[PDB]
């Protein structure tokens, strides 16, 4: 398992346009294309990130390239946030793997504003995290997925995904 494979499983594949849990429009596996409720507007972002006149529709080359975008992002912008970066360099890889996950989900401003988490984390007080984790707007909402990278952040093991 990794970075790759998890997020694939949490976010799914989806060739056409669709809404995603909060009724925003997005395509392929999680890449948001807009907060607006124009289709046409989620239609223009589209042809914009591919480079064509997409109709709404790409293929699996194309899904796969955005994704490979949206991690290389979500990473990157961990190493540039002054509060997350210093936790996620104290973290092993399995943990890492959970960090990239919440920022690509909610955006590293979503996460950066998990406070009490992050010092539980860098201070490798597991059980501790994962009970504060929970306490949140994002497992409410999405408890599975959320249940599946606590454990993964808990535990350091891919154990979640299996
Ligand atoms: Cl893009
Ligand atoms: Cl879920």
């Amino acid at each position: 398992m990794n970075i790759f494979e998890m997020l694939r499983i949490d976010e799914g594949l989806r060739l056409k346009i669709y809404k995603d849990t909060e009724g925003y429009y997005t395509i392929g596996i999680g890449h948001l294309l807009t907060k607006s409720p124009s289709l046409n507007a989620a239609k223009s972002e589209l042809d914009k990130a591919i480079g064509r006149n997409t109709n709404g529709v790409i293929t699996k080359d194309e899904a796969e390239k955005l994704f490979n975008q949206d991690v290389d992002a979500a990473v990157r912008g961990i190493l540039r946030n002054a509060k997350l970066k210093p936790v996620y360099d104290s973290l092993d890889a399995v943990r890492r793997a959970a960090a990239i996950n919440m920022v690509f989900q909610m955006g590293e401003t979503g996460v950066a504003g998990f406070t009490n988490s992050l010092r539980m984390l860098q201070q490798k007080r597991w059980d501790e995290a994962a009970v504060n984790l929970a306490k949140s707007r994002w497992y409410n909402q999405t408890p599975n997925r959320a249940k599946r990278v606590i454990t993964t952040a808990r535990t350091g093991t891919w154990d979640a995904y299996k």
